[PDB]
């Protein structure tokens, strides 16, 4: 896989962001998560870690995967890096997401992701406290 360059337009939620890419705005969501909508627990604090990320980043990027690069609601489907850290495996890490929508074809950093959701369960945070 490799990083392409975008920049952020807005944050939208824990796993949606609107990102300007080839020049085109469009909403990403990220692969392989699933945060809590905004109005459920830890949904607010999902958006705020992912917020603060992306606008405090000096370089966006976004990988795709080798398969579908949207989804039938025309969002692109990406792993989102801030300044050269996965966004996607940062919330699963501090159990702001779970590891989840794993498609078969595009799951290459699956098990980076389970590894931080064992990590993540392990120190007992967020959604697994
Ligand atoms: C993450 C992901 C979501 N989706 C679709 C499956 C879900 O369909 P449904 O809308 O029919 O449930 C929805 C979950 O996204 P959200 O968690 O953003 O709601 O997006 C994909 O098709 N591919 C993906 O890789
Ligand atoms: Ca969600």
């Amino acid at each position: 896989l490799h990083k392409e360059p975008a920049t952020l337009i807005k944050a939208i939620d824990g796993d949606t962001v609107k990102l300007m890419y080839k020049g085109q705005p469009m909403t990403f969501r990220l692969l392989l998560v699933d945060t809590p909508e905004f109005n459920e627990k830890y949904g607010p604090e999902a958006s705020a870690f992912t917020k603060k990320m992306a606008e405090n980043a000096k370089k966006i990027e976004v990988e795709f995967d080798k398969g579908q690069r949207t989804d039938k609601y025309g969002r692109g489907l990406a792993y989102n890096y801030a300044d050269g850290k996965m966004v996607n495996e940062a919330l699963v890490r501090q159990g702001l997401a779970k590891v989840a929508y794993v498609y078969k074809g595009n799951n290459t950093h699956e098990q980076l992701l389970r590894k931080a959701e064992a990590q993540a369960k392990k120190e007992k945070l967020n959604i697994w406290s």
